[PDB]
């Protein structure tokens, strides 16, 4: 290998799978986490937390290219289109809903949230009577719209923005009745780990169709976002470090996923194509990805604060995973190896 690092078997139309598995692996904070989950009594091809175990073992030890077709089996989308039904997101909500679910009441409980999870708060303010409903919301992404959007701080710009509520489409302000209000949300905290989706896979607008938006949409290598928090930290500034590019080549039918890394932070950057990782440079992460007028672009972008990059990309060593999980993957290894 001249990259040290092993890629993923192609073994279906898994889209976006590969692209999102590689980006957990090197989330090294989850990945130790992952390993000290208490699977022993677990049934092989039903648990999704033992199958990723497998998966991030293989990854991190295998020289051979890693498969995937216990875990697809283990979350049930074993069907020829069943990764076309859905997207990366849900993809990423199941998996990690089936992992923070299985740390629950064990040594490793709150990881998740830990990593992945921001607040925000959303309001509604009515124009002309004295009430305001203000929420907390919690999220572990963030869908931006791209659109007509030039860039990222554009989209989260159009994601604060105040939404008006009146003409037919007035709020129901209970006892002061319908009413023109202003609604909007504004952020909170933001995690250590940011998963933003970019929305060129869209909608049935006027078209009763699902479309893919091919237009050049600009991101950064290091992302600031101070100005988008309701209150500001001195001490912790959001400053963000880009670590994956999740790409797609083609248009809303079609196409190739691959995915691009800096698995260090370090600005070295790997193009992870299934089972073939490479070198690359910068520029091919990231200013190549913008996209534009290819259809070889982002879709998804994962960010992690400046000040906990070190701790999230924790090094890893095979003393991290624990003896018992171990023996229980060898074994299966030996049952399959004979074949
Ligand atoms: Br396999
Ligand atoms: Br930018």
């Amino acid at each position: 290998k001249h990259t040290g690092y092993v890629g993923l078997k192609n073994q279906g139309a898994t889209c976006y799978m590969n692209s999102l598995l590689q980006t957990l692996f090197f989330t090294n904070q989850l990945r130790k986490a992952v390993y000290m989950m208490p699977t022993e009594g677990d049934d092989s091809s039903k648990s999704v937390p033992l199958a990723l175990q497998r998966v991030f073992y293989e990854l991190q030890h295998s020289d051979k290219p890693v498969g995937t077709k216990k875990l697809t089996k283990s979350f049930g989308w074993e069907t020829l289109d069943s990764f076309m039904q859905h997207d990366v997101q849900e993809l990423c909500r199941v998996l990690l809903d089936n992992v923070e679910n299985k740390m629950k009441g064990t040594c490793v409980e709150g990881t998740i949230p830990k990593l992945f999870r921001g607040k925000m708060v959303s309001y509604i303010q009515c124009k002309e009577v004295d009430y305001r409903s203000d929420r907390r919301e919690d999220y572990y992404d963030i869908q931006l719209s791209i659109k007509g959007k030039k860039n990222i701080f554009e989209s989260f710009v159009d994601y604060v923005a105040v939404e008006q509520l009146d003409g037919d489409n007035k709020y129901d302000a209970g006892e002061h009745g319908l009413q023109e209000a202003e609604k909007g949300v504004k952020f909170l905290t933001l995690p250590p780990v940011l998963h933003l989706q970019l929305m060129r896979f869209m909608y049935d607008p006027q078209t009763d169709q699902n479309i893919k938006i091919n237009d050049r949409f600009e991101f950064p290598e290091q992302l600031p976002l101070d100005e988008f928090l309701q209150k500001t930290d001195p001490k912790d500034p959001a400053n963000y470090i880009l670590h994956a590019v999740l790409v797609h080549s083609g248009d809303n039918h079609g196409g190739h996923y691959v995915v691009y890394l800096n698995p260090k932070g370090d600005g070295k950057w790997c193009k992870f194509d299934d089972d073939v990782v490479s070198r690359c440079t910068k520029e091919e992460a990231i200013e190549h990805n913008y996209g534009g007028h290819h259809c070889t672009n982002a879709y998804m972008l994962v960010y992690i604060r400046e000040s906990k990059l070190s701790e999230v990309l924790q090094a890893v060593t095979d003393h991290d995973i624990p003896q018992q999980l171990v023996e229980r993957l060898q074994e299966e290894k030996r049952i399959e190896a004979q074949k």
